């Protein structure tokens, strides 16, 4: 019942300037209705769609339907009008995206974490760039490929593999690691992105440089105006060992009761 026709759709323009793949603004002629669709090697294609066919929660991204075993293929996902959290951040009217607002944004992202920590899902890639706003500041979890899709300036090679760096929890780096203890790292680093307005993580610093520093308890200073204890939030998310890091479970209830 996901099984939907290509030509019920219409398909416009190239979303995010062009820099986030082959995913089109397109509209589902029947309801008038703005959708985004992903575009097509085949295998890893379908396996997403199958993914998103298990994914439901308010604050993830949430598949419409696809156009399968015959090109293109299309996995037709749900408009998110604003576009990009990392662009709405650095671009948006700050007395409207106010500290108010960036609060109800970080809570978002923790719920949709709390739910992939309970599906034993692991992100792999969470930042900014991977977050989705809409209507009303709704936030969406999402994952574009971006490593794929963008330049090393983001993405480049630690000890041989390729990671985005500033984004990366130490284990990872280090050991290939991945856990949804090293997605909390990551959500340390995206909560300082929304209360920066969507600073680049350690400024200036080259990608190269970095794992020595957090080796050696370097962390990001607390940003303007960021109260106390949510920075201490991302100090928690930013433990060099997971263990010492907090759940999505944790994370969320301490948005909840501030
Ligand atoms: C202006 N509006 C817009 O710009 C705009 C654009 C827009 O486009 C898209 C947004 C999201 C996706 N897809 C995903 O998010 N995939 C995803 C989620 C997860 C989770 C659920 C596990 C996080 N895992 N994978 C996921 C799973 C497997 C994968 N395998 C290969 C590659 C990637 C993969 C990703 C997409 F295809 C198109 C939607 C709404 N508005």
């Amino acid at each position: 019942k996901w099984e939907m026709e290509r030509t019920d759709i219409t398909m416009k323009h190239k979303l995010g300037g062009g820099q986030y793949g082959e995913v089109y603004e397109g509209v589902w002629k029947k309801y008038s209705l703005t959708v985004a669709v992903k575009t097509l090697e085949v295998e890893e294609f379908l396996k997403e769609a199958a993914v998103m066919k298990e994914i439901k929660h308010p604050n993830l991204v949430q598949l419409l339907g696809v156009c399968t075993r015959e090109p293109p293929f299309y996995i037709i996902i749900e408009f998110m009008t604003y576009g990009n959290l990392l662009d709405y951040l650095r671009e948006c009217n700050r007395q409207e995206v106010n500290a108010v607002v960036l609060l109800y944004m970080a809570t978002q992202i923790s719920s949709a974490m709390e739910y992939l920590e309970k599906k034993n899902f692991i992100h792999r890639d969470l930042a900014a760039r991977n977050c989705l706003v809409g209507e009303n500041h709704l936030v969406k979890v999402a994952d574009f490929g971006l490593s794929r899709l963008m330049t090393g300036d983001t993405y480049t090679a630690h000890a041989g593999a390729k990671f985005p760096i500033k984004w990366t929890a130490p284990e990872s780096l280090a050991y290939n690691k991945f856990s949804i203890k090293s997605d909390v790292w990551a959500f340390g680093v995206l909560l300082w992105e929304i209360a920066t307005y969507g600073m680049s993580p350690y400024p200036g610093i080259d990608l190269s440089q970095v794992y020595e520093l957090l080796e050696k308890d370097y962390r990001m200073e607390r940003p303007e105006g960021c109260p106390e204890k949510v920075y201490e939030l991302m100090r928690a998310c930013w433990q060099w060992n997971p263990s010492d890091r907090p759940s999505f479970a944790e994370i969320h209830q301490a948005f909840e009761t501030m």
